[PDB]
RNA sequence: AGGACCGAACCGACUAAUGUUGAAAAAUUAGCGGAUGACUUGUGGCUGGGGGUGAAAGGCCAAUCAAACCGGGAGAUAGCU
RNA sequence: GCUCGCCGGAAGACCAAGGGUUCCUGUCCAACGUUAAUCGGGGCAGGGUGAGUCGACCCCUAAGGCGAGGCCGAAAGGCGUAGUCGAUGGGAAACAGGUUAAUAUUCCUGUACUUGGUGUUACUGCGAAGGGGGGACGGAGAAGGCUAUGUUGGCCGGGCGACGGUUGUCCCGGUUUAAGCGUGUAGGCUGGUUUUCCAGGCAAAUCCGGAAAAUCAAGGCUGAGGCGUGAUGACGAGGCACUACGGUGCUGAAGCAACAAAUGCCCUGCUUCCAGGAAAAGCCUCUAAGCAUCAGGUAACAUCAAAUCGUACCCCAAACCGACACAGGUGGUCAGGUAGAGAAUACCAAGGCGCUUGAGAGAACUCGGGUGAAGGAACUAGGCAAAAUGGUGCCGUAACUUCGGGAGAAGGCACGCUGAUAUGUAGGUGAGGUCCCUCGCGGAUGGAGCUGAAAUCAGUCGAAGAUACCAGCUGGCUGCAACUGUUUAUUAAAAACACAGCACUGUGCAAACACGAAAGUGGACGUAUACGGUGUGACGCCUGCCCGGUGCCGGAAGGUUAAUU
RNA sequence: AAUUCCUUGUCGGGUAAGUUCCGACCUGCACGAAUGGCGUAAUGAUGGCCAGGCUGUCUCCACCCGAGACUCAGUGAAAUU
RNA sequence: CUUUAAUGUUUGAUGUUCUAACGUUGACCCGUAAUCCGGGUUGCGGACAGUGUCUGGUGGGUAGUUUGACUGGGGCGGUCU
């Protein structure tokens, strides 16, 4: 739940907090886990190619499945954790075979739920089936846009498309940025929304707050030098020029999708 | 519980005096700030010059930085001393 | 050699890095040493570093590097797969004592341990570049149980005091002993056992996982310390003989208990929180391909092997980095006594030093300090500097406020010593003994002895009892910025930079964007509650009018218009 | 006003006397609403001002303790010219 | 030879469809005990995309350069035949 801290201090007057006491709290299943190496931002040959990102606490990735392509073998959740890399919590899921595996958690999914994929999957949250046999009007999640590679839309915290129609071997989606999209209807997607919609409510409260999830501080560029950033200097508070980005494009409206090849499966495109 | 409080180690460097061919090519003495954290530190590693890195001062990149150092073009050119 | 003085959370001791003979002894004093020098980290010569267990090498891997082929690229070459390197990490084993002018967990003595090879004997399902398990991991906090260690008592030995007194509730010293083996406690985790079945673990599997039953509750794993052994020993203050007073043989007393007690061990634990906490091998298992009177495996004994390199010395410094025998810098381990909350501070122990020019004099002036009549900021750009405040407990404490704060607000009182309450209380610790007992490192009882606050009353000395070192000046109005933080190494620490929060905008994933002739990488093993960019800068009340200009985003009837033809 | 040239604006408060400071006035040379506007408890080695206490900061210096200076012995520089 | 409809062929435009080039940072199989690469099967896109040559526009993102003289100092102003 959100949970407003006290001012005991400051740094602590506009904290959130989003607990949970359904998240195991315990270690995460050691088969699915592996090593994941911070970068810094930088690529191959050393340099600084996404700036902002440094530091921050260790990490363990956590192997979830988005295919979900075990079909006709039901599963049974034992338990929510908490997963770093993603925004959304991940739920472990027992098979009858005796498989184990990572998923991300729905909005009304709890311990002992059963879910199950395949074409002859009940509509109920948490189970995935191709969108062909999904009703036109519905709510999904983890959608795939190639059939076979796995999920891709609708993977963060309270995030979900709603299937808006269907005419062919084609469906029409209307992604959570208000895009109507259109993909085969072949790809699998899991019904229901991801649940931590209580995410977006939380309040870092402080700058080491940020620090730990791996950001660094961002530097403006007014105050930068000529040198260093069209924005530059001059003495005092100046900005007499267009907003731009580094390396100079506009960052205030400019549109800079240029795909061209894609461009026959978006349907409208926002706004 | 706390980028919480006082305060040593540790990390810093606000004031003053001294020193200024210094003990020291930036220190000493007396005080000062932070001191479970955006902390600090060892070892090793990556980023190479119109480039790097930069909580950004045009700061730092081997006592050298508004474009490092070494060599080379090179006995540059110098209507000036 | 006798005194004096200094450090003693180091100015002591042990190491790494680094250096590389500076180590020890003898000899020499031109030069080096900021003076002399018989001395020296100086010169000359000689000697000195002993390992199956420490470390490296080695096995395993992290970031990352190289990279067969391969992809890419004018050439050079770049990225990278399989792989192979790469510690700052994981992985078998030795302790005490004695000894050299200089080395030792390396030599000697004593007592142990580990991994392999071979052979014998006995019993046998063995087998991987594969599966599983394990290795394997965060921060904070809370205690409890222990030890290191210390104090006191007792015991042993010695002593009876350069000056009054000191045969006693006196003084000095010592009272030490390991790994390993055995016991498996305080305490923590866990419910076990048997049989059947199975879309899973790239194939298989008696293993893992899962499902369903039956039968039992005691089964097991981990685990400091303690005790016993190790040890009829060793060491041992001191003695008997030699004693070149340089030291060597023999002998060598007591060698217990209680209390206190860690930041260290139990603890890679328990509790708790979000920021959600390396990998791989060794090791334990599983089977497959394959091999079965073999081979291999397991246990026992015997035997052999455990190579190679390093080991001296300095290591907060005269030996490393700083041109110096330079008030500098330099990571880790050991952490005594009194007082104290304390690794602060003061005085000491162990130990180590007095800082490589001295003597004398006692002017100005300079530096670093002490005191000060009366006044008390009149000094000055400015209370710069200095002086002052300073601790514990109780009492008590304003505006304002985001109700947390402000606040240690301000301010006021009491602190010593002796005695009594109480021949040392409350409290803590806990013996003998008794009772019980699954007869054990047990439980209960028991309260001996040891340790030991705080408070009250009374009395007493001093000018002064938080007496030393140590150790907040306080309050009021106001600007800026919310705050913690960050910054011009070497004249600027700030109202600047960040910041949480807000907003605009871009981005549908082969994402935007960025580094790259490209491949490709980062973004992200993320997917619009996400990422990038811009501006603003907590929170609170708000954020008005203007789209002409520039830019961005859209639209079209027309005009204008490139290559091309 | 961190913004006000004229300017020590005007009035008041504080002082024996206040170009600074606090509070109102508005005549804003040339504030103004996210290159944010006005408020804001707390915080700050932050800027400015007033108090109590404190003192050699000063009136106005005086004495004393030490290291130099001075003399002797030894070693033995430098900028400059 | 002034004139104009159904054709054949001719090429051009718009639109629809297809697959065979090309693409696939979709799935599966082998090389192969390999998330590289390649080959193969299939699916999805599909003559679009993307690249090359030419070309228009934009283009301080990045370079190389210019930005006069006289002058009762220079600058502003004025002047230059």
């Amino acid at each position: 739940a959100v949970v407003k801290c006290k001012p005991t201090s400051p740094g602590r007057r506009h904290v959130v907090k989003v607990v949970n006491p359904e998240l195991h709290k315990g270690k995460p299943f050691a088969p699915l886990l592996e090593k994941n190496s911070k970068s810094g931002g930088r690529n191959n040959n050393g340099r600084i190619t996404t700036r902002h990102i440094g530091g921050g606490h260790k990490q363990a990735y956590r192997i979830v499945d988005f295919k979900r392509n075990k079909d006709g073998i039901p599963a049974v959740v034992e338990r929510l954790e908490y997963d770093p890399n993603r925004s959304a919590n991940i739920a472990l899921v027992l098979y009858k075979d005796g498989e184990r595996r990572y998923i991300l958690a729905p909005k009304g999914l709890k311990a002992g739920d059963q879910i199950q994929s395949g074409v002859d999957a009940a509509i109920k949250p948490g189970n995935t089936l191709p969108m062909r046999n999904i009703p036109v009007g519905s709510t999904v999640h983890n959608v795939e846009m190639k059939p076979g590679k796995g999920g891709q839309l609708a993977r963060s915290a309270g995030t979900y498309v709603q299937i808006v129609a269907r005419d062919g071997a084609y469906v029409t989606l209307r992604l959570r940025s208000g895009e109507m999209r259109k993909v085969e209807a072949d790809c699998r997607a899991t019904l229901g929304e991801v649940g931590n919609a209580e995410h977006m409510l939380r309040v870092l409260g402080k700058a080491g707050a940020a620090r730990w999830r791996g950001v660094r501080p961002t530097v403006r560029g007014t105050a930068m030098n000529p040198v260093d950033h069209p924005h530059g200097g001059g003495e005092g508070r100046n900005f007499g020029k267009h907003p731009v980005t580094p390396w100079g494009v506009q960052t205030k409206g400019k549109k800079t999708r240029s795909n061209k090849r894609t461009d026959k499966f978006i349907v409208r495109r926002r706004s």
